[PDB]
């Protein structure tokens, strides 16, 4: 379901975020562009060294907002684009998802987002 | 508040995150760092081309949360840094907080948020 401009976004660095609902409103995290890694089945991994709030807040509920971008991919309109991903999270300590992010020696875990949409918001 | 280090992030170039709490969910939209505008009294300004359904969010919940950040400036894990904000969000659509972002033609109103607190993540 991800676009080739997605995958054009990933080859260029930048900062991801990760929304998720907390207690008192949003919770929002980061990761960088270069450490997700693209899973078949709509999977995108993250490498998990903190979000420990991030990890309270996906049990309570699943759904996640992520964004992420690269003024060096043209846009529909003019210089860079980025993307809306909808998806549900969950975290993995082992496994080929873990090991999809295991040279990360600090995580303690992989975040999986399997997404439901993908949307081009520039 | 903000701090030194985050305006060295906004000489580069990122995606900055946006975060507001929806009826079911948080929200999550995007400007670029070179977009904001800062100004003296912890206030960032967004220009707003669209953001109807944050705007919506931040009638509900005036609390927002921003991240943005850089690869190119040295953090507390080696190459790159960013930034978790936490402020009240208003949209302005008159005076000199619109102006400061009026140039932007496509601009319905200035997003600005005041800084509450800046934390360094990476
Ligand atoms: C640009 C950037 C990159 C980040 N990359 C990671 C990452 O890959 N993994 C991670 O666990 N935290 C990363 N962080 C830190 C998280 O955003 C977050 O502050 C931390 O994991 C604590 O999460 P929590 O607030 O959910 O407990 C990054 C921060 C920034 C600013
Ligand atoms: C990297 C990037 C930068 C964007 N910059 C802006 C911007 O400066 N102002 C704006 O209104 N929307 C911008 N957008 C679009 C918003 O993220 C959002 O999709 C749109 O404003 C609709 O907001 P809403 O979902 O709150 O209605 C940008 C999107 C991307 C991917």
């Amino acid at each position: 379901m991800l676009p080739g401009t997605f995958f054009e976004v990933l080859k260029n660095e930048g900062v991801v975020a990760i929304a998720t609902q907390g207690e008192d409103g949003p919770h929002l995290v980061n990761t960088w562009n270069s450490y997700l890694k693209v899973l078949d089945g709509n999977r995108i991994v993250v490498p998990v060294g903190g979000m420990h709030k991030t990890e309270a807040n996906v049990a309570r509920d699943e759904r996640v907002l992520m964004t992420l971008g690269s003024r060096k991919v043209a846009g529909r309109n003019g210089p860079g684009t980025g993307f809306l991903i909808r998806g549900s999270a969950a975290f993995r300590t082992d496994g080929p998802e873990f090991e999809a992010i295991a040279r990360f020696k600090w995580a303690r875990a992989a975040l999986v987002i399997t997404v439901v949409s993908a949307e081009q918001t520039y």
